[PDB]
């Protein structure tokens, strides 16, 4: 008996949105220590839907200084008197205990922990909660590993754990290597699995691709595009193609028709959010319909790839965060898709990294368009370098199937336009300019005029 409902609604990882909660009750309580409980908490809404959250509770018989407001869940009487319930993920000892359960591949009631074979976990290292992690809770152990504990939990195979495991077990170096994970069942022993968390190698001294790209795209007086960031873009292309190759080998490839109806439905929806799109919708639809019946090769992919999802360590580019297409249910997130769609996601990301500058300037600051010209030249240079690096590993240039590639870029830009129109109108010119450019790129490719 803790007032879970009163506490959870204030948490940044709580996704109740505006909704009235009917109840918030533990579905399963699993003791880990005499003062540590693992809880699956079911929150029920007025429409009858239930959303499950994972909580770990540290009990204290007296107020413990280290915990702040967000980590204080409530109070209850126990067998030795009054107790305060804290969010145990903010307790270094409790976080270390979870890491030790992973290390041992322990089974505690219906909780199953597993250490990846041959992995070493930093049981000695100081645990610190990462403030950057928003949707889940992450605890970084020294400079060696990160424990990510899922907050909202759902049944089925977790794609981030699944694909990271495939990549690590195959020896692919372009990941933050999976070191362990843990899970439970959805409705007691013998029912659907429910992933609970993961442990990955942590890279100190890394840089986010988006930060490196934007720094390059902002260098003053850089009218002659430089080779240093092109070299990085090439190495990034190598890494993405290497990840795709490992995934294709492990999880297979297959053929499907280009998904004309799906991209048309996205276009129809987007055009409702962004009226600017109506003027382009007929042209977009024509290009998509030219792909009706086109067979495409599909495989397991990253699914939400952009420069925010890649890290440069001193030695390599890594891809992270394989949960898949945002907003989609788990089954959909595990569908195979074209590797060219992941390539398209990086190309869109280059466009934003260069053109963010322009939407933030006053018109008078680029009256003759010379900074816009530089942005275009920078995107072209680094897109070519990325595709070339991809080709060097894949043995096939993504630009070869240029029609399919451009159609995926176009579908992303249509979706971006709807987003910017709703949430950031000043950024709308970025995907609108892309749509007109890509319409020509795609028309050229559909006629086999691309290089
Ligand atoms: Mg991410």
């Amino acid at each position: 008996t803790l007032a879970f409902g009163d506490w959870i609604v204030h948490r940044r990882w709580y996704a109740g949105r505006s909704r009235e909660l009917v109840s918030a009750e533990p579905a399963v309580v699993t003791p880990l220590r005499d003062d540590l409980d693992h809880i699956l908490l079911d929150v029920t809404y007025t429409d009858g839907t239930v959303e499950r959250y994972q909580l770990v509770v540290r009990w204290a018989d007296s107020p413990v200084a280290g915990f702040g407001e967000a980590a204080t869940i409530g109070t209850a009487l126990g067998p030795q008197g009054e107790r305060i319930a804290y969010d145990a993920l903010f307790d270094p000892d409790a976080a270390r205990h979870l890491l030790r359960l992973v290390d041992a591949s322990a089974t505690v009631a219906d909780l199953r922990f597993t250490r990846e074979p041959g992995a070493t976990l930093p049981l000695y290292a100081p645990p610190k909660v990462s403030s950057a992690e928003q949707s889940n809770t992450s605890v970084i152990f020294g400079k060696d590993a990160m424990l990510k504990v899922f907050r909202r939990v759902t049944p089925g195979i977790n794609p981030d754990i699944e694909l990271n495991r495939v990549l690590a077990q195959a020896g692919n170096r372009h990941v933050a290597r999976l070191l362990g994970s843990f899970e439970t069942s959805w409705a007691g022993p013998g029912t659907d699995r429910c992933a609970l968390g993961m442990v990955t190698a942590f890279a100190a001294n890394s840089a986010e691709g988006w930060d490196m790209a934007t720094a390059s795209a902002r260098e003053m007086f850089a009218d002659v595009v430089g080779s240093d960031f092109a070299d990085e873009s090439y190495r990034l292309g190598n890494a993405v193609a290497s990840v795709h190759a490992t995934l294709a080998e492990a999880l297979g490839t297959s053929t499907e028709p280009f998904p004309v109806d799906t991209v048309l439905a996205r276009l129809q929806s987007a055009a409702r959010s962004a009226p600017e799109l109506a003027g382009r919708a007929a042209a977009v639809e024509e290009r998509y319909r030219r792909l009706d019946g086109r067979a495409i090769t599909v495989q397991r992919v990253h699914g939400d790839l952009h420069l925010g999802q890649v890290l440069r360590t001193p030695d390599d580019w890594l891809l992270i965060d394989f949960e898949g297409e945002p907003g989609q249910p788990l089954d959909e997130r595990r569908r195979p898709d074209s590797p060219l769609r992941d390539v398209a996601g990086v190309l869109r990301s280059f466009e934003y990294a260069a053109y963010q500058k322009l939407v933030e300037l006053a018109p008078e600051q680029d009256a003759d368009g010379r900074l816009a010209d530089r942005a275009r030249n920078w995107v072209d240079r680094n897109s070519a370098a990325f595709c070339a690096g991809y080709a060097a590993v894949a043995g096939d240039d993504p630009r070869r199937d240029g029609d399919v590639l451009a159609a995926y870029e176009l579908d992303k830009a249509v979706y971006e336009a709807a987003y910017e129109a709703r949430f950031r109108p000043s950024w709308l010119p970025i995907p609108m300019r892309s749509i007109d450019r890509i319409l020509g790129k795609l028309a050229a490719a559909l006629e086999h005029h691309h290089h």
